[PDB]
């Protein structure tokens, strides 16, 4: 027995079942593509049962009394088994409707809504969109501008970089604030997408207009090849391209930085450090099994019309009644 929830069970970052995994969350991509969120989160579901699993699948009968494997997913792995490929996975991997939203929605700025405008409008290359400007937001053309860059995974090396150089920025601004790594990289991945960094200050309101000061001492470094700022509507936060140097050249690559209270920060680092996956279960487990919202500003009693007050991760995992999992245990 497994549990049925992702948050209920350790998932860490390198499993057994890669090719299995991979070939699920390929049909997992394409659904959410179409606009089949049902389906997306049941190939999405099916894919982290395996990455728990603590041995290979190499026969079906492995599959038996696990959750989440219902018809579609199973037959998707005994494909895989039985003959080393599964014809839907390679169908959808040639399509052009696939390649395309892929393409489309890796570049920054641009999720599947967009994409898909662009696909039904006869837009199909990266030549196409640049031969469009006036379809693109200024993030987007950011986007284009360093797409080779943006494409090469970010490495630990990159990340550490980064730190350091956030890190300076932020302890010259204000002195006692604080920077932390999330997203992936917190949850140990080697590579990534980007580097989502969370920032605060132990005295609450002493953040105040401290990432705008950050993001000048970076321009003025000559470290910043694009940023957006936006302030709280819903945390106050920068969507960046960094100019990262490396030896006789330089690589692109995204940031996003992040600043909230410290009364907040339990919540936003438990939002921040992922996966996606994990995050929704979590969401829906808090919901459907103990009656309370959770998001990454706090934890709320709908029926009392009272918020949680948490000083780390461990207690709201405790406050759910869930054992705690660090974060290279919320792979899934
Ligand atoms: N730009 C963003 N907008 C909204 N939410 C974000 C953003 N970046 C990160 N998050 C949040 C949502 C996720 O639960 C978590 C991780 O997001 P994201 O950076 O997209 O993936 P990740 O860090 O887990 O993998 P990757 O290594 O590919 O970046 O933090
Ligand atoms: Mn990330
Ligand atoms: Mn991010």
């Amino acid at each position: 027995w497994m549990p049925a929830y992702a948050c209920q069970r350790p998932t860490p970052l390198t499993h057994h079942n890669t090719g299995l995994s991979e070939a699920l969350e390929i049909l997992a991509e394409a659904a959410g593509f179409e606009g089949s969120e049902g389906r997306l989160l049941t190939f999405c579901r099916a894919a982290s049962v395996l990455k728990a699993l603590p041995s290979p699948v190499t026969t079906l009968s492995q599959l038996q009394g696990l959750p989440h494997f219902g018809e579609h997913s199973s037959r998707v792995v005994q494909e895989l088994l039985e003959h080393g490929v599964c014809e839907e996975v390679e169908r959808v991997r040639r399509s052009e409707r696939y390649q395309t939203m892929k393409l489309f929605t890796q570049i920054f700025g641009v999720g599947v809504k967009t994409a898909d405008r662009w696909y039904r409008e006869g837009l199909r290359t990266l030549d196409d969109l640049r031969e469009q400007p006036q379809k693109l937001t200024q993030q987007q053309k950011a986007g284009l501008q360093h797409h080779q860059d943006l494409s090469t995974p970010v490495l630990r090396s990159d990340v550490d970089a980064l730190q350091q150089v956030v890190e300076e920025a932020v302890g010259q601004a204000l002195p006692g604030a604080t920077v932390t790594l999330t997203g992936g990289f917190r949850r140990g991945k080697l590579q990534g997408h980007d580097v989502d960094f969370l920032i605060t200050h132990p005295k609450e309101g002493q953040e105040a207009g401290l990432l705008p000061r950050v993001m000048c001492r970076l321009q003025d470094q000559g470290l910043i090849l694009y940023h957006q700022h936006q302030h709280s509507c819903a945390f106050e936060r920068s969507f960046c391209i960094f100019r990262l140097p490396q030896p006789g050249s330089w690589k692109a690559v995204r940031v996003d930085l992040v600043v909230a209270p410290v009364s907040q920060f339990p919540f936003a680092l438990l939002g921040w450090t992922g996966s996606k996956l994990f995050q929704r279960e979590l969401r829906r487990f808090s919901r459907k099994e103990k009656g309370l919202w959770l998001n990454s500003h706090g934890l709320f009693d709908p029926e009392q019309k009272t918020f949680f007050q948490a000083a780390s991760e461990e207690d709201i995992f405790r406050h759910l009644g869930l054992e705690y999992l660090p974060p290279e245990q919320r792979n899934a």
